[PDB]
Parts: C-alpha cells; sequence; structure tokens
C-alpha cells in the first residue's frame, strides 16, 4: 500500500494535495462511513470526512525551506477492525521565481545557400535561474522558419532542416519560444526573433550573362571591326569581369572585348565556305568559383557576290538541221554559289533574239526556219543571269553550224 502526494509551497490553506508533478489532478485514497485516521503531521495535513474516494488537505501552510518531505501513516479504523497501514509521501515543491530569459530580443543572421540540411545557424540561450526543474528551458520555434529551419529542444541551437536547399535573397522570421519545464499553472516562457537572409555561397557569385543563348545573323558583307554583340554580364558583388571565347571558333575571325565585352568581327566572312559559327563565352570574378558561360550561335546570311558560272566542260560547238522551226539546237547548264534569289539562274540570248529562243532551262531552239545557204556559221552568245536586284551576268559564245541533207 502505496501513495505518492505533491503539493506547491505557495498552495493556499484549504488545498487538495495532487497526484503528478502537473499539479493538474488531486491525489485519490480509496475508503474500501468510515474513518481513516493518519498518525503524523496531523496539524497540517487533514482527510475527507466522507466519501469512496478521498482527498488529503491543508490546515497549516507549508514551505520547503525546512520540511520538503512528510511521509506518515493513514488507517482505517472501525472499533472492530484495524486495517493494514496506507504510506502516504508527499513533496513539497518549489515556485516559480523566474522567468527563462533571452539576452536579446533579436538577433540578425546570415545564411548560405551551399549549406546542406544540418548545417547549424544560430546558438540562443535563455537563461531561467531557477534552481532544479523551475529552470529547465525548452526551445520550440513558434512559427516564421516556413519548416526550413528547426531547433533544438533542449541545447537552443537552430539548424537546417531536413532536405531544404534554401533558395537566395529569402528572409525569414523566425519566433522561438524558452519555457521552463515548471508545472502547468505556475510556468513562465519568453519569446524571442530571428531574423535571417540567405546569400550566395562566400556572398560571392559569377557574373551572370542576361541569357544563357545568343541567336545572331550576320552578313558575310559585314566589315572587319564592325560590331556583333555586346555581352553586358553584370556582377552583383560588383567585381570586374573578364569576358574570352573559349570554343567554336579556332581562327579567331572574332574578337570579344577582354574587357568591354563587345563582340566585333576580326576577319572577313564568307558564307559560300562556311556558314554559321556556334562560340562558347564567359564572364568570371578570378575567384576560382565564380564564372559563367554562355552560347552565341552566328549564322552568316547571303549577299550576293558571285556571278552565275557556266559549267567549264559544256559543249560550244553545235548542230541544228538546214531548214526547221523549234528544232533542239543544244543545251547549256549554269551554277549560282550564291543562296535564295541570289543563286537562281535565268537564260537569256544576247543576239540572234529572233532566230533563236532559249527556255528557262538550258535548252536552246530555234523560233524560225533556219536558212542553210543564206547563213551557215552563228557565234552565237547565251546569257546566264542570276535572280537578284542588282544581278550578275555571265555570257558564253556558243558556235552554231547549220547543217542540210
Ligand atoms: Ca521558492
Ligand atoms: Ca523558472
Ligand atoms: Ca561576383
Ligand atoms: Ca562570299
Ligand atoms: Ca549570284
Ligand atoms: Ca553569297
Ligand atoms: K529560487
Amino acid at each position: 500500500p502505496s501513495y505518492q502526494g505533491y503539493i506547491l509551497e505557495s498552495a493556499p490553506v484549504g488545498a487538495t494535495i495532487s497526484e503528478s508533478l502537473n499539479l493538474t489532478t488531486p491525489l485519490r485514497i480509496v475508503a474500501l462511513e468510515l474513518h481513516l485516521f493518519l498518525n503524523d503531521y496531523t496539524s497540517v495535513f487533514t482527510v475527507t470526512p466522507t466519501g469512496i474516494t478521498r482527498y488529503l488537505t491543508l490546515l497549516q501552510p507549508v514551505d520547503r525551506e525546512e520540511q520538503q518531505t512528510y511521509t506518515f501513516l493513514i488507517t482505517a479504523f472501525d472499533g472492530v477492525q484495524e486495517s493494514e497501514p496506507v504510506v502516504v509521501n508527499i513533496r513539497v515543491m518549489d515556485a516559480n521565481d523566474n522567468t527563462p530569459t533571452f539576452p536579446e530580443i533579436s538577433y540578425d543572421v546570415y545564411v548560405y545557400t551551399d549549406m546542406s540540411p544540418g548545417d547549424s545557424v544560430i546558438q540562443l540561450t535563455a537563461v531561467d535561474a531557477d534552481e532544479g526543474s523551475n529552470g529547465e528551458i525548452s526551445y520550440e520555434i513558434l512559427v516564421g522558419g516556413k519548416g526550413d529551419f528547426v531547433i533544438n529542444k533542449t541545447t537552443g541551437l537552430v539548424s537546417i532542416a531536413p532536405g531544404v536547399e534554401l533558395i537566395v535573397g529569402q528572409t525569414y522570421a523566425l519566433t522561438v519560444q524558452a519555457s521552463d519545464n515548471a508545472p502547468p499553472a505556475e510556468r513562465r516562457h519568453s519569446i524571442c526573433t530571428v531574423y535571417i537572409e540567405v546569400l550566395p555561397p562566400n556572398n560571392q557569385s559569377p557574373p551572370r550573362f542576361p541569357q544563357l543563348m545568343y541567336s545572331l545573323e550576320v552578313s558575310e558583307a559585314m566589315r572587319i571591326g564592325a560590331i556583333l554583340l555586346n555581352l553586358q554580364a553584370t556582377d552583383r558583388e560588383g567585381d570586374p569581369i573578364t569576358y574570352a571565347i573559349e570554343n567554336g571558333d579556332p581562327q579567331r575571325v572574332f574578337n570579344l572585348s577582354e574587357t568591354t565585352g563587345i563582340l566585333s568581327l576580326g576577319k572577313a566572312l564568307d558564307r559560300e565556305s562556311t556558314d554559321r559559327y556556334i562560340l562558347i563565352v564567359t564572364a568570371s570574378d578570378g575567384r576560382p568559383d565564380g564564372t559563367s558561360t554562355a552560347t552565341v550561335n552566328i549564322v552568316v546570311t547571303d549577299v550576293n557576290d558571285n556571278a552565275p558560272v557556266f559549267d567549264p566542260y559544256l559543249p560550244r560547238n553545235l548542230s541544228v538541221v538546214e531548214e526547221e522551226a523549234n528544232a533542239f539546237v543544244g543545251q547549256v547548264r549554269a551554277t549560282d554559289p550564291d543562296a535564295g534569289i541570289n543563286g537562281q539562274v535565268h537564260y537569256s540570248l544576247g543576239n540572234f533574239n529572233n532566230l533563236f529562243r532559249i527556255t528557262s532551262n538550258g535548252s536552246i531552239y530555234t523560233a524560225v526556219k533556219l536558212n542553210r545557204e543564206a547563213r551557215d556559221h552563228y557565234e552565237l552568245v547565251v546569257v546566264a543571269t542570276d535572280g537578284a536586284v542588282h544581278p550578275r551576268h555571265s555570257t558564253l559564245t556558243l558556235y552554231i553550224k547549220v547543217l542540210d541533207i
């Protein structure tokens, strides 16, 4: 048979003895009316005179400066029967005098994106001077960590929450609370405010490009030294920026300024040959980690810089019958290295245009019954014309010899 009670040293006369340390619930003795008598301390504690369940009460106020631990014996009596004795033990627990209080009301602290989950943010420590458990401090983060931060219930260290990977330029206002492990009704707490901002690693970044890829058009005709493109990379921290081409131009046909980032042209372009460059460019602090990249797609565009050339080995000596019209003389063929309208060839005749004609393709014909005796030798000149505005020509004299039978 064994009872354990608890009473607070500030408790009034006429107070029930409790069962938990929490002091929320009262002590509960069974009466199996009957007479429960108690042997010691009868001047401070009294039993409930009636009821199946019975309570202990304060007669005189207690104080634990002397006498923190009463132990005595309930027994029930009835004349007929004296009971076996029940042991009651009580503890007079100390009042909560002190609020756990932080040194500072607020805290300012930085966080860097490179720091992982579990990496520590800020140790902070309230101090509750009350001896025992009226000063065992517990720390909770109430709100405003967005669950990216978590504190240690007992140590007071805020570290990074599981699997977060913090984004830059992100602020926070955590509100932490220190509370003592005292009983509920007599328990103190104080709150505190951690303002957090997220920086980049080492508070440093590379110089960034306003875009990752650049889609250019250039005319093969564009001058040497004429600027293609300014590569305006801003650096957050104000570091000086060094640009350089890294891939895509083994010829140094292009010149990117080391300091200004302007990309001029260094050698003459020809599209006939190579019609597209794709460089890689870089801007950087110097700081080993601090460096960005970017890809620039030069596509060179066409100008009519090429006359249509006749195929070298065309038969030049031709023959057509004595006397006929729409009679096939022979065929020519010309090509143009340019592109578009500048590539298209159109065939024309530079003389004898009432005698002979020519089709859209190379096919030369007679328009009229040619006369074997009036004429035998025609040095005729055929003209290939490219299809541009401001077109270019080539000519080719053929030697037609008209026949008979
Ligand atoms: Ca006290
Ligand atoms: Ca306290
Ligand atoms: Ca920088
Ligand atoms: Ca060219
Ligand atoms: Ca052309
Ligand atoms: Ca061209
Ligand atoms: K104290």
